């Protein structure tokens, strides 16, 4: 293959086709250079916000499109499938989600054992958010007992849109108008992400430039720990089921992985991960609208590995019970939101379970932002390969719907 | 009939059909037992909230479904009827609402005469809420001058949805798409209340268990006062108009009356009262979507009797003007919200009208919760019998629509 | 013409046809009389709010209908036009908007030369509001860095609805359902403004009555300055393009100009300006839904003249750089909101540009309310004549759509 590469054949065709994909890679390279060049800070945090503003605009655009996407996706997705067909596709997703989150936490504990307001209120608020008291409120607000904190209730909307799509599925002819209504809205918001995809290189540049303006050994532990899980463990899972090339599939969702390294939000990168699967990897719309929104807030393999490493790292300094780490890190992974720094916020639960003090989180916070950008990528990669595996396992159910 | 009852015939068929209805009755019996058994409180109010949490979840589910129900109901209801046909059905509802609220206040004053920030701002805020400045805000917020307090503006949504449904009625063919849109959404949210109906026994149990964790004579006055109005006065009104058995009709809405005793909210129990009339009592959808949402926030016969008893009870301790009590108690009844403890909040208006001090409300508050659960039932019973009476009086208008 | 007027012919026919238009003129005459008669104030501002309450209700009704109008208008408007056809109609609107705002600021500076938290944060917040992070939030909230202040994000909704309508235009057949959905909603909210049009005389009366309960020379400068621009400059622009009578056109939108003098909000008067053009002046719905919502928040000729006069008036007391006044007054005109007193709030930007102190705004505030009612009229007049000019310039594009 090395001798085959020195041919220097068709380089112009690659630059013309992957123009936007190369620009985002160029944005990361220029974003690290520009940020480190302007690293001596004679500027107030107020002036840092002005500097990272072109990246802040991209976030506003992405955060905008999440709500009409999540809602339209599940309502059409759960209506496109039959009562038993949705349960089978669901069980395939649940089995995949639980396995990948438990294998990540096992890899996380092994790698850290080789290389050296209440907790109950955090559980009740999750159950309170799964059942929102007002849907209009849920679209822009979340519950946090002291009462209703700012920011979208993604979980409550996924749960409602699921049941709502299933109810229209039972309605048939009457329910067809609303299913056709939400299918128009999904394609309408998808045609809107295509426009936002061109602003992305300008945004990502200033988004990472503004953020670069014993713990060192720990940083390597997670970063190395994620490379093993994401580039060796997860691609082999795809090859074992689909029997197809995983690194060719990972290349299609590169624009979704590069944006994750910028935003650090599974929810914010979801409208682009939808565009990456449905277009370049030619994944079925009926399953992307099924696996992708659920995996965004639940399938967090990168967080579960981070929750296992950072918890034991706290015990290393402070100087059976390791089984409860693998349980609560899996529990906090599914719980945690697909938004930035939501990895350390849910670490309160994993530390209290073993008896470790929660005041130790302050030590990690400083380097969190860099690991957050890497863990989001593993969370995006999980749903992306997660859709492809479900599609390959449910082609029989998909062929029955194509009859008409 | 006593000799006819000792037959012991078909007991298995009753347990299999009314399985869910018996479970809610069992939930009330178990809810009183469990609450009184755990009555010695070595637990903080924080721990009481944890105990009544399975009941708190049911409330979140019910409060959720009120907004898409109220909106879809009136828009289709006012569009299903003609310009003059809606005015006639309206006049039948208004006449029924005013009569039942004035007869309840007359029964209330008689029973209490036998057995021993500004008021203007409370009126202006009602007129401010009837015309909401922002519909999206109205869906989760209400006005309260100091500015816009938390909680749905049910009145503003009923008023807007009414006019909006009437405007589509005039639009005909163009307006048919939106009428067909909202009819899908109404049946979609109705299929969602069927699912919530199974959680109800688990909720109601902890909802009443958590709440049980001269004023004594007063408690009997209202409780006895409501039994006369609800079980003797109101069923005879149905028999005088429909010429049909009222206690057989009351049995159909038992799941709506039992839930009222738990939630204490006419709005929260409205999605279940809709399911009780449309199914078991086979009431027309065109009139339930017309009488039920309006009666939920206006027809409060149980509150009007409570407002008459509690006002004179305050004068009994403190030691012509009784005509103003019957007027303001009727005025506060129509005003007051279909939510818990909204009976004492509107008592400020009835006490200031006669000159009695508003600081006397503090005496009643302690026992209010128990009477609140009983008065809600009389408010639910009023709309339920209220729909059946309107349906019986408007069959000619209903037969004209069935031609097509 | 003077001899032709003494005929006293058909006076009964004018009172029967323009009954509502004469009532609003009568409301202004009675509103000035009633307000000045009750001018000796032995009443607290709390009692002033009670007095101006019948005008406050009209505002609640108007503010209500703006959000479903703005959203439905642009989505159908941008879908009714072709990709290149919307760009041409857009360029015609942009050219008209920039010319009228630059000619108003030139007239403003001439008339004042004959007759004697940060500024950057105000720019960033505009760019933050053009891209809203949550559409449900945008419908009732706006951004203001300290974080998200109360009141509708009109600009974010106009920008989203524009792109959304354009995306459905590309969708064709699939996108037709949603275009037909939003066309029903536009006509539904238009049939709702017809009802609010009858409350208008009662509202306008108390709206202006409550508001009348060197700076004197300055007041005349702007008032005279607006009469030249609005009644002499702007009608001649219409006559130069359309070749039709402008004062006959101004008569059709009189109910929209009289309401502006009451509300002082281009957004609040927009649902009535829509009813005035589409009915009395028989303007095409495809262009009113295009020019009117954009012009409401951008085309502010009355504000640009006010921003030029009041800035130089501040320099007159305090005792090349005049070019920056004409630039920033145009910049603040497009920026400023179509709501009351938004003329002095954006004056911070025009005063800082030349070096003048922002603390001088306190001097003008006292008389602002009267000039605000007059400048809103010039902003309403600008969009109204602005639609008629675009319609006359784009009849070829309109005739192609009428083929079907
Ligand atoms: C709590 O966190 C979740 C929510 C969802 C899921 C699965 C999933 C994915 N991915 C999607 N899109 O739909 C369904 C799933 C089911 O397991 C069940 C499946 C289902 C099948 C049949 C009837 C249903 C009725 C209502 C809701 C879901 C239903 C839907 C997994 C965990
Ligand atoms: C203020 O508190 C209320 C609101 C509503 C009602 C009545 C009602 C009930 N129940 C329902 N569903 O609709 C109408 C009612 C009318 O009286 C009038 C009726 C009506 C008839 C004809 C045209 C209308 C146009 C707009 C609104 C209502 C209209 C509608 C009574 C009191
Ligand atoms: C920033 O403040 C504004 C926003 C809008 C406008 C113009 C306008 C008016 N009036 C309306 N109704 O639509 C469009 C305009 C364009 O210039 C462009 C035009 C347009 C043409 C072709 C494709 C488009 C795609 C997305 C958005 C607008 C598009 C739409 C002017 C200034
Ligand atoms: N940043 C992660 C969540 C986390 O903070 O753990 C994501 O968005 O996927
Ligand atoms: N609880 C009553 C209202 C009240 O408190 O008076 C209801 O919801 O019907
Ligand atoms: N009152 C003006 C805006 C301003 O205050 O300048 C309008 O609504 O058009
Ligand atoms: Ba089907
Ligand atoms: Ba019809
Ligand atoms: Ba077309
Ligand atoms: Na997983
Ligand atoms: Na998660
Ligand atoms: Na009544
Ligand atoms: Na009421
Ligand atoms: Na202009
Ligand atoms: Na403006």
């Amino acid at each position: 293959k090395k001798v085959q590469n020195i041919t220097k054949e068709d380089v112009k065709s690659f630059l013309r086709r992957n123009a936007l994909l190369l620009l985002t890679v160029l944005a990361v390279i220029l974003g690290v250079v520009l940020g480190f060049l302007l690293r001596p800070y004679p500027l107030s945090p107020r002036e840092v916000k002005y500097f990272a503003f072109p990246g802040e605009l991209l976030m506003r655009m992405l955060k905008m499109l999440i709500l009409p996407l999540i809602v339209s996706s599940l309502i059409t997705g759960l209506a496109s499938l039959d009562a038993k067909a949705s349960g089978r596709l669901g069980m395939r997703a649940v089995v995949y989600y639980m396995s990948t989150t438990i294998i990540a936490v096992v890899l996380g504990i092994i790698l850290v054992l080789i290389i050296h307001k209440e907790v109950l209120d955090c559980f009740l608020d999750l159950a309170r958010n799964i059942f929102p008291s007002n849907l209009v409120s849920a679209a822009f607000r979340s519950y946090s007992t002291t009462q209703e904190v700012e920011g979208m209730n993604i979980l409550g909307l996924v749960v409602f849109s699921m049941v709502f799509g299933f109810a229209l599925g039972k309605m048939g002819e009457q329910g067809q108008l609303l299913v056709d209504f939400f299918n128009s809205l999904n394609e309408a918001t998808m045609k809107l992400v295509a426009i936002i995809m061109w602003y992305a290189p300008l945004g990502i540049l200033f988004l990472i430039a503004g953020k670069i303006v014993q713990l060192g050994m720990y940083m390597v532990t997670v970063i190395v720990g994620l490379v093993i899980h994401g580039l060796i463990v997860l691609p082999l899972i795809y090859f074992l089921i689909t029997r197809k090339n995983p690194f060719v599939f990972i290349a299609g969702i590169l624009q979704a992985l590069i944006t994750a390294l910028g935003t650090s939000s599974s929810s914010a990168t979801l409208p682009i991960t939808f565009k990456c699967l449905e277009e370049n990897n030619g994944v079925d719309k009926r399953i992307t609208r099924f696996v992708l929104p659920v995996g965004a807030t639940i399938n967090m393999d990168g967080t579960a590995l981070y929750q296992a490493v950072a918890a034991i790292f706290i015990a290393q300094v402070n100087n059976g019970q390791i089984i409860t780490i693998s349980i609560t890190a899996t529990a906090a992974s599914i719980g945690a939101a697909g938004i930035p720094q939501a990895g350390l916020v849910t670490m309160v639960i994993v530390l209290t379970a073993v008896g470790l003090p929660t005041d130790d989180i302050t030590l990690i916070i400083a380097v969190d932002w860099l690991l957050d950008r890497f863990r989001t990528m593993v969370n995006v990669l999980g749903d992306a390969l997660g859709a492809g595996i479900v599609e390959h396992l449910s082609r029989k159910e998909l062929e029955k719907q194509d009859a008409e």
